[PDB]
């Protein structure tokens, strides 16, 4: 039985993870599955690895933002973060719910999709196990590129420059290898101003209700955008403000079900990274559009039919549409914003989406999705170490980021997790893959030492 | 285009019905149908029959008390009051939704299983057309028989007494034949006592609310039962009190679902009255108990796995059972309720079914069913006329009940209505029979006049 | 009660139906119901309008090449000939049921979708109730132009030619209007060759039977496409050929699901026509490609589900794909067929459909859809009536199409119905939208004649 | 990892198993569980314990008569063989699917029934694991009475006797502790005649083809019976047989659903035993009684709406019932059948099974279930080692049957499996608790052993 212990700062790492959330998570839960001479018979062989993990956040979480109450999982259990690598992990979501007490619980729903409360304490129950190699309210703002030998013209090591989110004081820890796997951010459309009253949907949760906070006041809550979060938002926004007028504003004629089908599907499977990584670019980007609908721009069926419902419902009650308390305005678009007025409520200014009304709202609901580039801010300074011309990072089937040999020692290297989409498939900002991928990223990484045990 | 005119108070009527919920209104619809020469071509042939209906509540509802939010009726839309007599009716749910503008938005929603709202609406928008021949806010009090020759010793009318809900004036209409179509009275559990905090299932929408006025305090809600208004009730009273502490007692194990499986619940086909009213009284009861589980003590399977959720959710948030915020107590039974302390809180105290703890809660609700014995109370005057030694009313395969021929003129008659599982089956006291019953009972009170028109 | 009485040959018409399929249908049941006293009270003052429908078959028959067993509707019942437009009509799918003595029966399957053999046989109990008004074996091969005043220019009146399909002999009916409802015919590409072993899937069920005669023999079967029609005979060539090799190819990278989500589903509303006719062509066009998953290439989810679990089954038996006895073949296109060969099987090549194999079998079904202009060849010789360079039939929002005011009377006409999905929206082709639209048709043709009645 | 090594028949035994099925299967992997170092950190200081088991027939097979096409398990596949004791062994159906290749395809079914081959092929893939400890072709006759002291009156082991099914020579060992987990056998209506025509429910698959070789003739195929088994052989003949005539004789007037509702399904939680084994006989009975249709005589609710489905097909093709190709005879019982007949077909003669016609048939499927007392004939010989004047066996709550303290040393014992329903729970002849019930029987058997590492 592993247990990792904690590197001391100034030590040189084997291995430096930025950020830790699921993707970070399933590296670690793999690195120990590795070194678990239970699962892995040559782990007998193997000093432990120098790794840390630094995440921004004060302690584990999840999306916390969109941690809806009633919100689901759309991906089954058996895509947690070890079963599909190996399901004798104590890792396991069902291992977890054993651990619990909860597994004959569990089993009666007859669910492969958990409440996302419970599947955020299942993976933090996974992360408060690597507590002593996980440095919390640490926010990574640059990596660094190390020469062990400065009047050489080789990159060796890299140093990984940290802020204390409490005292703002700046940490710097080395290492020879580093993994990026910080999500993404916020994306929010160019038109509309910066205000209290609009806020995107990673803030639903945590900032909503400092903003609006009388649960029974009839306030007016405006939603745009025609994906998950938005129909997730729209759909507790009623529950959560019981007198309130709720309007979901959608470029697109209506909410479009995510495509789950069983072929289709299939490009989720580990396998498919391969195949998917091999084709050009143009196969890439085409295979991209072609399933757009199992992930983007798409709701869930079963909120899909209950959402109608309520609408229906409030059809029997009044045949009149204008005066409904709660409704949808499909293909428009949000011209102008007026926030400046002595009124508590913004006036915002529709027009058609093809190529009209005014709303007064407390609060604008932004589900518009995130943006997965924040990495290039981190690695400015290491970007001269890519080969000549180049002006994107460009990762290889195993995460690893192309680099100049002659720049750059074997033993140094930057991976990239979790913002690879346009060379590894759909899966890759997901849950789908991240067991297997764990898996490899170990090997990729810890290789050479693992070699010498086995 | 026959729309039935009112017959003066002083006139011997040719029919009076007591009641007008569902089952006097398919009646209603039915003679409506027999007369429009539209659905039947002899009634062009077809003087206005002279009826009248009784109705205790001020306007048309149903089940006003049970309204729930989110309830669904337990019968496919189908099974209205007039399809399976006649689809081309007027009085149909789809007529109905065309009449409104919604049935095009009612068949987007792919379900059989109406709101008990909108089916409410339907019955309401059907009882509207007939209340030219209904008397609102009159209760029936007593059937009195009459004789036109009252030196004879021959019955050949009926004295009807009502009383008038808000000035308490007795008025009397004479009819020749009596239908009494009253559904069920309130079934306490003899053990508990009167107190304003312990209300029957029925009056749950109108008057616990009046009693817990404040939807924010944390009340102590008790819920006794374990059939489809208990579960029902448990389930809503977590959502008006989002702050309750809510507890199901109940003397069976489980909570059981309904059985609608496609085989059994052909016992539900009119086609099949005829096969269990002709059955032994043994073969009768044997059946009804067979076949319990379609109708008595079961609750939805959907509502049932919603609320095993909801208790699922709870053990994710907290494996102590004792310390959730709503419970389920099963296998117990109320010994005592102590309702005289100077608390707002009762002390019901439990033990077990089998042939424990003490519950401190602010309301008890009782869902605990219906007797459908109350036209005993209306019918005493009347018994007299029954076959000698007779100490039940006997209803025949039309639903006249049995009368001494040599007491009662071939022209009178009482008809009983709802309250006949125990002769015609499980479909009596439901919705299922009601559009072909409406027409059976039209052809058995009205056959004569329809026939010199046929 | 009316009952359409037949026109001699020699009569001028009012109006001429080419084709007795659905759409046409949907006119005749409209076209009863307005002179239906019954249901249009202003009919008792309406003599019978000269009509006569034109069918190549033999009788009343819908996509018989099609019949799949177990093939279902995909659309709601309710979507029937006259419910939408009227559902006290006699011609509901309900009323046809209670006519059988089916509607307890069907209420009991608790399904909105009927099995095609089951809505094709309603379909067939309300054509036979035409009989004397429909003339089949009758294909139509052309609409010639007639002036009454023959030395004047104005045309008033259109002469139809057709060929009995037994005896080859050409009758002529003239008529003021016309209506064409023939449907589509199959759409082959244009690569593959003529061969007997080559079939349509219009022809599955007719002529495959035919080609291989014996149900135990082990015929190497291929089927091209990924659409509905594809998948249905995929699956059910599985069941009536036990020992076969099936193949399905396609160039898609997988079998998608129909789109028939509640929101979406709304451009099936009878009401949506309206709305979308009034679009601009870019507007219409973007549209269709927006909303083509809820028609076009795409198979019901639950048929996917099934033909899934049927490949999972095979590789539980055996873990080698290539041993599979039945097997999907994505992302491929056929490039050469060799016919010519001794052998009873064809040689099909295959080749990427990405900008291989070879197989041997002995019969290709072919569900490559439908083309909707054979229209145009039927009306060469009256291309000259429409405005001067109009080289494309414009029908109007009442579906009659555009002439030369100055070379056609006002009372003579041509109406399309069936092929206008460019300007009246995907429900055009369909079942959605044919009740509302019969009686729109009625309005449009027989209005003059109604408003006298009115 | 350890493997269990075959012992010497001559040897004395620690353990002797009689069958091996699913409850000794699991007793199997209990064992290697509570030996394997890796799972249980004690086992490293734990000599083999000598283990036998005993299975009559020649390999692994479950249920293999009722192995039809299509059937599928009747629970989640999380209560397999080890999950619910431990979701970490090897031994788990997920692990097995990662074994096999297939997790990921299983993943995408999204189904926690597989099917019947599936899971039987999961637990040969267990069973294999064992072979070197089991002795397959192996009929165990009697369990005898050994005394290590023959002057002594104390016994201390027990000699188990097996006839070889090929060669039928009796073979002995002797073991100081026995378990009996034989399962079920055919229970046969006692007025039924022998017949090779008349075949019970657990022989169809490997049987009636052998009876009825043409599945191109029209046999008439008869089944008695109306629980799970019954519906699935009736269903599955009319796939195996397209021309035959079937007949489901059933003495209930319907086909009941099995009760899987989340709370009423909590009896088969491993947990519940203790509640359930400390109950009192009447209590127990009560009980059992109370949640039978959790079980006995009931048909999965989808297999009940097909075959309903099927039915209602039957009556759009044809409104006679009389000449339906298959049919359902509700409330009937068989009172005579005549099989001496020179036909090829018997007569079965028909009555109400309330306190009718002939059928002539070339085969009667009898599917009336099982009894569970096969183990009191290969005791008989250490019945007098009970207590004096107990005629039953009394299993103790850890299976290890009630003996005389000074007849039986506290070494030797015998445990029954599979049997005991009475005393244990619903859950005791099923899949449910087998995991769990396996390691409290290691723990039972192998305690002071276990105990010496601990
Ligand atoms: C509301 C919602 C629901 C979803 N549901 C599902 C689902 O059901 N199934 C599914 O497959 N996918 C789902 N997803 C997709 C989602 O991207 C993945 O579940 C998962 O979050 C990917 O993990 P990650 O580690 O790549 O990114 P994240 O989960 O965003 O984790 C990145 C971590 O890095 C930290 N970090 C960022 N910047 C820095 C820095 N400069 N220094 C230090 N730390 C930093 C962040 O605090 C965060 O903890 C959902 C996404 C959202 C938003
Ligand atoms: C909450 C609830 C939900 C149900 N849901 C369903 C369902 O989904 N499907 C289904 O098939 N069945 C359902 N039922 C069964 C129900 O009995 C029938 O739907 C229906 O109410 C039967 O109609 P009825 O006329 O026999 O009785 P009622 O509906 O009770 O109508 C009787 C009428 O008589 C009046 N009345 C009583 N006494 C007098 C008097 N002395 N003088 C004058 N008027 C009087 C009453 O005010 C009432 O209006 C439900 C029942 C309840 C309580
Ligand atoms: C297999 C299949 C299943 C379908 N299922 C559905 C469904 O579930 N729901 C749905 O909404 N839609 C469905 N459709 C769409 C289908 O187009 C409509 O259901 C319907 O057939 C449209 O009717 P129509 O009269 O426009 O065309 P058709 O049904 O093709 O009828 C046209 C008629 O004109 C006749 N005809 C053609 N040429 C001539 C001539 N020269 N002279 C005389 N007569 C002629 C033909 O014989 C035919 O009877 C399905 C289509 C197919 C092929
Ligand atoms: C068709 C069918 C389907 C079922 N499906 C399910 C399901 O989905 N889920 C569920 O929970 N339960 C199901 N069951 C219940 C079933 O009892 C259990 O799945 C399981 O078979 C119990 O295992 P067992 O070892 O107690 O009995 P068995 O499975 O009968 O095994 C007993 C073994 O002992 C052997 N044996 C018998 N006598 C002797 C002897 N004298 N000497 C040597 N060996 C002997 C037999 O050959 C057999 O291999 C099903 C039962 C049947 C019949
Ligand atoms: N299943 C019954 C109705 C039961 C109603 C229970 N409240 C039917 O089909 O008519
Ligand atoms: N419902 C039971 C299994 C019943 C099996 C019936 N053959 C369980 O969850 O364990």
């Amino acid at each position: 039985p592993p247990r990792l212990r904690s590197t001391p700062q100034d030590e040189l790492h084997d291995l430096l993870c930025v950020g830790f959330g699921p993707a970070s998570l399933a590296i670690a839960i793999a690195l120990h599955d590795a070194l678990d001479p239970r699962l892995n018979k040559s782990a007998s062989n193997i000093a432990q690895p120098k790794i840390c993990f630094l995440e921004r956040q004060k302690q584990f979480a999840w999306h916390s933002g969109m941690l809806v109450p009633g919100s689901k999982m759309q991906i089954s259990f058996i895509k947690d973060l070890a079963t599909l690598r190996d399901p004798r992990s104590s890792f396991t979501f069902l291992n977890y719910l054993h651990q619990k007490g909860r597994l004959i619980h569990f089993t009666n729903l007859s669910t492969f999709l958990p409440a996302r409360l419970e599947f955020e304490d299942y993976m933090r129950w996974c992360a408060q196990q690597f507590s002593d190699v996980v440095a919390y309210g640490e926010e990574v703002v640059e990596v660094i590129p190390g020469k062990s030998d400065p009047s050489s013209s080789v990159v060796d090591f890299f140093t990984v420059r940290s802020r204390n989110v409490e005292t703002g004081e700046i940490s710097a820890r080395r290492t020879r290898k580093v993994v990026i796997a910080i999500g993404g951010t916020a994306k929010m459309p160019s038109g509309l101003p910066q205000d209290p009253r609009i806020i995107h949907s990673s803030k639903y949760c945590t900032t909503l209700p400092a903003l609006l906070k009388d649960k029974s006041k009839p306030y007016n809550i405006a939603v745009l955008g025609s994906g998950q979060s938005a129909a997730e938002i729209f759909h507790d926004l009623q529950k959560r403000y019981p007198n309130s007028r709720t309007t979901l504003i959608m470029r697109d004629s209506a909410m479009r079900p995510s495509d789950d089908s069983p072929f289709v599907n299939e490009i989720f499977n580990p396998e498919r990274v391969d195949k998917f990584y091999s084709q050009s670019a143009a196969e890439r980007q085409r295979s991209l559009l072609a399933d757009k609908a199992t992930n983007y721009s798409v709701v869930r069926l079963e909120l899909i039919e209950e959402i109608y419902n309520d609408m229906y419902l409030q059809r029997v009650k009044n045949p009149d549409e204008t005066q409904w308390q709660h409704r949808i305005l499909p293909e428009r678009k949000i011209t102008r914003v007026e926030h400046h007025g002595p009124q508590s409520r913004m006036r915002i200014h529709l027009k058609s989406s093809k190529p009209k009304e005014t709303l007064e709202v407390d609060a604008l609901m932004v589900a518009t999705g995130y943006n997965r580039n924040a990495h290039e801010r981190l690695l400015s300074k290491v970007q001269h170490l890519r080969p000549t011309g180049q002006d994107q990072w460009k990762p290889h089937r195993d995460y690893r980021v192309e680099m100049d040999p002659s720049k750059v020692s074997s033993e140094a290297g930057i991976w990239l997790q979790g913002c690879n989409e346009r060379t590894h498939g759909l899966s890759d900002s997901l849950l789908s893959v991240l067991a297997v991928r764990g898996g490899e990223m170990v090997q990729s990484i810890f290789g050479e030492q693992l070699e010498r045990a086995a």
